[PDB]
């Protein structure tokens, strides 16, 4: 029984987001059903409707699970990733940082950076080779970081109504690399995710007064 919350776009449309574990996401828009970052582990995933839609950010294995993806897929499920995870699978489409999709009808999908900035840990998320995404639904925006640290990019980032940011030591971000992103970008809500043992509640006082909705879900 997963937490979900529900958003409605701009004509009335529904996205529910239901939150899995970790990095790992379902979301439901217009009876389609989107899998981001599917991991066995976390979810007995023969459990759920099949995807319509695949997404990978990075091909570290609590993100890259091809168990998982053979649970949920159907003949017609489109596999959009990052080009390491892609060829790890030997299916699905490459998508690379900058690039946009707009050959789903009902999702627009924008790849951006998602990497580490500390000295020496590029050996963990090294720039370029991984994808964070912007999905939009109608004209929500809903920014999926995958993992990556407070990177100058986030700057660029516009119009974003939901984020999800990632706050777990040393792969991604603490809590106030976390604030600083957020304050990067204003996203009108936030769900720190992917937060492991972090004390996460934390983050809802760092961005006190920022008018960001910060809700947490489990999603350690
Ligand atoms: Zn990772
Ligand atoms: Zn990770």
């Amino acid at each position: 029984y997963f937490q979900g919350d529900s958003f409605k776009t701009k004509s009335g449309k529904e996205l529910t987001i239901t939150f899995i574990k970790h990095g790992s996401l379902m979301l439901t828009y217009d009876n389609h059903s989107i899998q981001v970052d599917p991991v066995s582990e976390y979810a007995d995933y023969t459990t759920f409707p099949k995807a319509d839609i695949i997404l990978i950010t990075h091909e570290h294995g609590d993100h890259l699970d091809p168990k998982a993806i053979q649970a949920v897929e159907k003949s017609d499920t489109e596999i959009i990733a990052n080009e390491n995870s892609q060829k790890k699978l030997g299916k699905g489409k490459v998508l690379k940082n900058g690039d946009t999709d707009t050959s789903i009808s009902y999702m627009k999908i924008e790849a951006v950076p998602a990497y580490n900035t500390t000295p020496g840990r590029d050996k963990y998320h090294p720039r370029h080779r991984d994808n964070g995404y912007i999905l939009t639904f109608d004209g929500l925006r809903v920014y999926i970081a995958g993992d990556t640290e407070d990177i100058p990019e986030m700057k660029d980032l516009k119009d974003i109504d939901i984020a999800f940011l990632p706050v777990n030591q040393p792969y991604t971000m603490t809590v106030s690399q976390a604030a600083k992103a957020a304050r990067m970008f204003s996203p009108k809500i936030l769900y720190p995710y992917h937060y492991g043992d972090t004390k996460i509640g934390e983050l809802k006082d760092a961005l006190k007064d920022s008018g960001i909705d910060v809700r947490i879900r489990e999603l350690q």
